[PDB]
């Protein structure tokens, strides 16, 4: 009986997140567009935004020769017999859109300023590697962000905190 | 009053994610390392995992010169001083250890592989960049994950389909 | 029995400053930010400041090899037994931020414009030096801010007067 | 009908320093000194001091070619012809000198240690920059050195402490 | 079913030792200084003693190729599978400083003479290590010392005592 | 009335550790073997943990020339009239066994890995030291392996933590 963790046995605690069905419309609405970013990357329009503002999504997959060079394993014993890996990245550009129309003139005053997002995650292919394991180390990401305070983790970055907890 | 949006309105309809609380954890258990790993970022060491398999995380930010080129908008007519966004960047590096006992030796054998995994939020610096619209593209990526299906869009992404929607 | 002053008699006068407890703010609400400023220097963001205008004090500290020759003493006899000294130095960065909305269009205007200070005190590392002695010159740049008059040497400075006492 | 204020209105509560007239003796007593120091600036003696223990300040002015690069701001939409700014820097170096009769010989035994200080402000050239403005930073300074408590933030710089505030 | 001992039975009479809380001053009053002692060494100030007596802790980490070599373990198969093992180091530097004001001036006349301490634990980086073993290696040092009898093993040594025990 | 210090009150709040009594054990048992480790060094073989599984602790003593030179002394005038100064040094090399009968073969399978201990202490030899002094100095660094908290300066050295208090 063999039992593999990461370390430190997964917290019973769970923040729940309610979070909209972005990726719902998005599914819905997503039309292909040219492989522009990478051979092996699709980019994605969204069609529900308007067309003078455009929401695209990018996913990419690539592999990667050596996954231990890359992370810190402490002793080249634990090296498991292949260290081939692969790497998956999701790049999205979205543009924020404040909108009004002057008094003045019927023309409307539109600024838009752009935001955009990238999700990456990378994992060594071998048959240790479970589900379970790359959709924990998601999960173990997304609770980093710390989303449920307003003045968090998130925010701390987003303001220029680089040293975070301390 | 003006109406500001990504493009379409938030969906009303939530995904819920329980999500363990692996944040409070390392948090409670963050200890600081010197900054090898980058030049203007912070690297921090996870004491709870145990010492020959340790737990790391990463967090930056840099600013960036010009938001505009990147991003797909149509050209706009506000005066803008300058065009200058902040990107924030988490990297955290984890290890998926499996390990068992040699039944003939009852020394252990250990054999773990790293998974890493990376979030990023690059945002223009501007007035109207409310925590609203911040948070709500952090949200959107989360959901983009399609977490709650287990033959969902994640899962794709690792088993390598690179045109996720079609 | 051995008597030690700056050269003259403390003046019995005393100028009365009614100052704002702006540090008792910031120190509730002031949070860690990256070392970036030097490495014997802790940067510093105060959360009481909104996020799209934020505040930031940088405190450092330098050793300075000799005191002696940056200083003006008149004969070498006076020198003490080691020159080596000790400089603090304070660093602030906020922003004065002028807003008001459009008639025409919602969204609001604003405007702001960057103000910076910076205070250092340098003394030599001896067991003369009490802190009677750097409080006495803290106080002494204070005063020599003369804050009680509208029209002063502050003002004169900032208006741009290099000779201001003649 | 505008709102400018520094992100926080200020505080109501108000620290009283009573601090000695340093300025007002200095500036009876001051005589001018040819301005080696700078090449844009005046460098002032005081005479109060005696001959042997000179003390000395001298005022600075520069104008600084572009205010927002250093500082931290969202970078906004409001046309600016140039953006440059002024900065004023006070320089005092002062002689705390310990004076004493040695015993055997009626001749007296003197060591005297340098002290020196500096204030700095600078602040964008614009329109919307009030005395109000200008002065309240000033204050915010003096307020951040916790001059009340004998053990407050300038102590704690003076003896090494970096991270002052946590 | 595998038993690991250091070769004894911890004996169960307990030595009690009141140590001053040292470490907690120090690390309210720990000031970081740049790590000049080592490349993976973090040199300390301590701001509590004042600055011109200065006290100083240096904190390293270094991996030791083969632990198996300079120890002495009597038969080679025993061996683990790798040799490589982890030790750290603390170094301490302080000054015990007599003062006492000269007859003839007022100037006090100081003398401090130093006095430092090192340790030191170095432990085969394997999985069969816990925290029991090292801390109980760290205690049996402690120990060692015989801190409770006035003139024990320590005094002894710092009278000259090598061979204590015969 | 000479008054000496280390340069702060020593804390009064006092940290108990409850350490066995292993120096007893050891002083027992311990059996002279001859001092190879120095010349004036003795080395001593602990006879209570079995003859294959061995502990060794040794113990030394050497004069340094300088003692003012190695440590951080601010000012030269201070240094005491002979810097001549004692270093007392104690070595301990334990063996952590961990053994398991094979099951093919009911000769046992052993595998010890090796754990090293040392504790220094040096002080300037001049009268003005006291027991006093060194005795509170060998708390000192007892007191700042902070070993009553688990996860404490000792376990973050051996999971690799340098900088440990910033």
């Amino acid at each position: 009986s063999y039992t593999q963790s990461f370390g430190y046995t997964i917290p019973t605690e769970k923040d729940t997140l309610e979070i909209p069905q972005y990726q719902a419309l998005l599914a819905k609405k997503a039309s292909y567009m040219d492989d522009s970013q990478g051979k092996n990357t699709a980019t994605y329009m969204n069609t529900a935004a308007p067309k003078d503002q455009p929401e695209t999504i990018t996913f990419g997959v690539n592999k990667v020769d050596n996954v231990y060079k890359q992370s810190n394993v402490q002793n080249q014993t634990f090296y498991a017999s292949s260290s081939k890996g692969t790497k998956i990245r999701i790049d999205g550009k979205r543009i924020w859109r404040t909108q009004s129309t002057d008094v003045n003139t019927g023309l409307p005053v539109i600024v838009d300023c752009p935001l955009w997002t990238s999700f990456t995650l990378g994992f060594a292919d071998f048959t240790l590697v479970d589900d379970s394991a790359r959709k924990s180390t998601i999960e173990w990401m997304i609770s980093q962000l710390e989303l449920l305070k307003d003045d968090g983790v998130w925010s701390k970055l987003c303001s220029g905190v680089t040293r975070i907890y301390g």
